[PDB]
């Protein structure tokens, strides 16, 4: 989640 977070931003 964390992850997924970071990257769409």
């Amino acid at each position: 989640l964390a992850m997924a977070l970071a990257q769409a931003l």
